[PDB]
């Protein structure tokens, strides 16, 4: 198998050691790190890299992305340079993606999704266990989306559609490579088109549930998820006319229960979210307001004198997201900066009102949110 | 829709409540009792019936069951009466089962499985919160026998592939009383019947949660679940060579944390199993078990003098499995005596060295268990 | 044993199924309703008591309260005529005190309390499982006054030092009675009072622990404890020179798990609050700031054009405790307000940086947050 | 400070370990090894000492015990000796004593107790999180016959009464090397000494919380605590006359969660356990039963033949401890096997009717036993 490390800024030492574990691992025939840029880590990596190929007997190669995708230049061209290179260049049979900013990364991870697909799928997703206000694109954007639009699907049963960890075999890479709408997504969309267009295709799908969870990079206030936020969401606007006759096979390794040191802590800076949903303010994003329903458009407004978050529930929401579905306009600064007001407030009310019950209370909430939009949605 | 309780034995109030519950119930257009002779509880129910139909608008009706399949008249007879009933006698488009000795009963239920069927599933199992020591015939025998058996399917999947308490639609219940291999299990068996069946022909399933649990008749010793053990396995044993199939197609509505008064009880009486352990020998079971690996065959042996069990881990529980299918006979009292002692070591090693860690232990071990014997199913 | 229930406003049917409870008890010889004014709730009682003492052959009466205090007549002077009738107008050796308000009561409460009382104990004080923002007086007020004024003492140990659920023998309520401390305590300051003293008194203290907790009145946002909050600190602050002697006995029943349905509230409304905090501001409230250290003076101001409350982590709140004890005017409109606004930032600092994590969590840490008052009390 | 490992027979790395931590302690001035005999490990910590007390600057040594007590020589003379080596042979301030076969200690444990010794406490323990099947001496044998024994004491409310951590300060070393009472207990009866007449002589004691636990040698069978058991009970019997006559003051803190992988293991071996019930009988045990309540009486008669152990419940066992205290004779191996069995049935009991509801199911019952216990023993 291929193991590839996508990285952008990350300290060296962090994915040297992933790398470390990755080349030991009998089942790996090379490893390859997709740069942004030839920056620090670049260097470091690409220094150790002849060294670490000796010590293991298994080649490592550093590379810059190419630029393959139409949208922003980020993961995207990074993950579709890693296809490029794993189908055009390589004999390999797998490939294994896992985000470069993992500290908790062990061999394990590499064996379960090797055995999984041992037994015969197409692609193995590795997912993790969460913080109550972790994943929040994942849950209120992603999860949400595909519920809404496709409720009769496998696509919003996938636990981490975001998740950066994960094998496919080579014909499934071929496939994703091929897909056009997939190479053109550059930028964060990336996760959620190979998610989508797996499951389009009838891959089969199992799910690997790594115990230890996935250590790595931390958040501040929420807005430091603003572009990954609109790109995440212009990714589901992209693809809301396509249809899904069926169908996926889809089976989750059954979810232990979450460590202590995972549940017990809190995924953003709560005063700094509710700061900055008061500014950023435009003539502009007040009167695009004007498309939504009045308690969101009075809602939102408050915000410009003091944070207002209680009338964004479950209902609320996903009105909101069909007004956005149909009226965001992707790479408007104003519909960007809206987008991430009407989040921000979806994320404060259920911070509030839903995960400060519990991590168990929070999880119900959360899967029966789903439900519900699966519900509604299959209604018309 | 016709909402069908099948009875044996039971108390005439705890039977009555739940028909009142289902007939009060808006989209229930029929309830139908369905005995296996007329005791006391028939009776009741067939003097309380005119009234409760009249007070709720919805008719209800008491029967016997008809002799429909050929091994012991017990609960296949029952329900399958109830298809028959069902198909031959009303227009309905959707029939539920749910078991007459059920104390926590409400509309609920119903509502959750009329919605899922609305969706478009074509059966739709409702699954509860369990004891760890609860539902050893499930997980030891029926979840077993479905993987080692069927590892590439999605039959060791059902969450609880004996649970009397589902709805099909009316195209499902013409597929499955027309289907001979059911009919005939006339038995304990039959849920496994419907359980396979169901799954074979692709049927597309969904299983609804019910938090608050199935709270039912308890057991005192093991042994009082003896038929219903030979019998399930019997079952098992009897689809040991079909194959399977189409995919189909099945989800699952996320679990709730178990409620604390479900999570804190003990399924059996520890003393009186290991007793009970040590009695019924006969000579012929002794050589019978020439037939099995060493250890169990030293392990089971020891047990006419004390009680022996810590030799029965998995590997010896699917190796003894093997054995099982491959030389057990229905109907011969020493075969299921030992069929009996075998599955009693399996459960009081699952006891002492899983249960006893915790809840939530016993869960990632059960869960675990199944995938283990998946794994080593496709492996030959 | 006299059980008293002292009552304000309250539903009428709540109070008088408690009173049915205490006078059906075989250990309860007379039953006392306490009331702040002849309302609606007095008149039912006083109605139905008559029949009531017949029915169950204990005496059942109504009062007004008395006015004993020098502060706002309220709950004190309520609690103090309770003790002046029980000591000058019975015979009985034991007197009880329980909220009227309490809807989750049963003859439980009194049997434990009962039985404690009988072990010897001078007090016993029956206890509750919490919210994780249940009880922010308590914790932030009380216990942290305790542990900051009285490190070496039991004081800060005690578990609800404001608890109105209690058992008195007759010496205590005579002592009590006597002090005069505590008989001007006409306020919500009563029941710091009654700890305080019988702590400072040596009295010997057992803490009974009640399963099901205390299901009584709810609060909206924060500022309808607002009167509670400054008569609680009020009585703090006016105990603050008192020396305390060395610690009596005082023992506590080990707490169980907490009940589900308690742990997965919200003991508040987070956006009413951070609303309530920029408002009823004043020029001479911005001056009072100047007597505190910088990150609080300029924390609270902020609040007056958008909330900010990451400033008031432990030490702040210690720092800003010192700061009010020693400045703090009762009865002073803009003190009254500034303490208001202040305590709001620790609850939300609070409820962001910590009960966000969990109920175990902020149990922890409450816990620990006392044990670093102590410390540094201790250090000078 | 001095600390102290007493060991018997250990692996040296362990113990070696640990001497390492206690040497490189800023507190710590002179650490002791006190050995049973000259074996492997003495010989190991001789070679070793020197380097250590070297690259600490702090002095180890090594001794065997001194023969001081009367019973088997067992830890108690160890123990006593380093009361000896510490009194008469150093001027240290304050002693700690921590097990040798700890394979989680850490500065930590120094630390917690050296300050809980400054803020004045004269006997600082230390306790930790256990398993619900651990413990089985401590709870059934030594605090319940504290509870039985003196309900309005202190004793039965020491967590771990029988724990080998904890720091006496320099007067409270003396007063117990003093007394003849604990020097005589040479034999595993030591622990349960320190613990009696501290709290006999009125010390005060703080019990510390260490989280991370106490992980250190597994037992198999409970056998292999067999002579630990009769020589604890022994020690209770020998003290059943004495008089407890005031106030230790007796402050705990508060415990966190139980770490899970402490929650989850079985703390024996139940088939052997019940293997062993049944082993080394004797006509003179049968006769001996005729002293006790028939229940008893018949059911550990019953394993003879089989395992009987649900007859021994709570009020049975209570039963059963009256009837020791006032027949068992010391040294008899025919009482000393009695004692044996009829213990290991309480166990079982606990086991299969209490631990295996649950870790907090089997807390909310220890501590409730307790309870039961010391009202039952206060009403006559
Ligand atoms: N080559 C390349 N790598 C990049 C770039 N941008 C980010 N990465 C790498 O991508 C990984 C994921 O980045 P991070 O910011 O650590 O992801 P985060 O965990 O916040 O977001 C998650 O959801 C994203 C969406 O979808 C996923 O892309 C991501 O992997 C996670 O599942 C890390 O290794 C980064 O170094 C890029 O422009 N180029
Ligand atoms: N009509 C009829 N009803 C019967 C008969 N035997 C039992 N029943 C009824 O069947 C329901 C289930 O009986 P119970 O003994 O309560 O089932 P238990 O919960 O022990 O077993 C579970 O797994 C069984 C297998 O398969 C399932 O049959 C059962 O529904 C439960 O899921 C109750 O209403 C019984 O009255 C019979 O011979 N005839
Ligand atoms: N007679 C009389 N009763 C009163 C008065 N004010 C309140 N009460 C009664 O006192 C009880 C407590 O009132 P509530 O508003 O329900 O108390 P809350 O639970 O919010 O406060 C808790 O901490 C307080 C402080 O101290 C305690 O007074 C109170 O008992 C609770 O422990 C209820 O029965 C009230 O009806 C008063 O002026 N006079
Ligand atoms: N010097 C000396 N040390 C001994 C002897 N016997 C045992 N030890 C040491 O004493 C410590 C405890 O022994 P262990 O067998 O691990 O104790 P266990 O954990 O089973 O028992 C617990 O309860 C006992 C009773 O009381 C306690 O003595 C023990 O410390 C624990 O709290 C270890 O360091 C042993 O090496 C002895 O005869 N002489
Ligand atoms: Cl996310
Ligand atoms: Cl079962
Ligand atoms: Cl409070
Ligand atoms: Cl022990
Ligand atoms: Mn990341
Ligand atoms: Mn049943
Ligand atoms: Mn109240
Ligand atoms: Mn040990």
């Amino acid at each position: 198998s291929l193991v590839v490390f996508p990285f952008k800024h990350e300290h060296p030492e962090v994915l040297l050691h992933n790398v470390r574990v990755a080349a030991a691992h009998p089942r790996v025939h090379e490893v390859l790190c997709i740069g942004y840029e030839r920056d620090q880590t670049y260097e470091a990596v690409e220094r150790a890299a002849p060294e670490i190929s000796r010590a293991t007997g298994t080649p490592v190669s550093v590379r810059l992305q190419e630029r393959l995708g139409t949208l922003r230049p980020g993961k995207g061209d990074g993950m579709n340079t890693a296809l490029r290179y794993f189908l055009e260049e390589t004999q390999w049979e797998r490939i294994h993606f896992y985000d470069a900013d993992i500290t908790s990364f062990g061999p394990d991870w590499i064996t379960k999704a090797e055995e999984a697909a041992d037994f015969g799928y197409g692609l193995v997703r590795h997912y993790f266990p969460r913080a109550s206000t972790d994943a929040m694109i994942t849950w209120m954007i992603t999860r949400t989306g595909f519920a809404l639009l496709w409720p009769h699907t496998e696509l919003s049963w996938i636990e981490q559609p975001l998740g950066g960890e994960l094998l496919m075999r080579r014909e499934v890479a071929a496939m994703l490579y091929e897909d056009e709408r997939v190479r053109r997504r550059s930028d964060w969309g990336i996760d959620t088109l190979y998610t989508f267009v797996t499951v389009q295709q009838g891959v089969s799908i199992y799910e690997c549930y790594i115990p230890e969870g996935k250590a790595h990079r931390l958040y501040g206030g929420l807005d430091d998820l603003r572009t990954m936020l609109v790109e995440c969401f212009a990714a589901i606007q992209s693809l809301q006319h396509e249809v899904v006759g069926q169908p996926a096979i889809h089976r989750q390794e059954h979810p232990h229960r979450v460590p202590v040191h995972i549940a017990e802590r809190v995924g953003y800076d709560v005063e700094a979210t509710l700061h900055r949903l008061m500014q950023h303010w435009t003539p502009r994003q007040v009167e695009l307001l004007e498309l939504f329903t009045t308690p969101v458009r009075e809602g939102l407004r408050t915000c410009q004198r003091r944070p207002a978050f209680n009338f964004m529930d479950e209902m609320a929401w996903a009105a909101t997201y069909h007004v956005l579905l149909e009226h965001f306009q992707p790479g408007d600064p104003d519909w960007e900066e809206l987008l991430f007001k009407l989040w921000t407030t979806r994320v404060l009310n259920y911070t509030m009102t839903v995960a400060l019950r519990g991590y168990d209370y929070a999880q119900q909430y959360l899967y029966r949110m789903l439900g519900r939009y699966r519900y509604q949605a299959a209604l018309e």
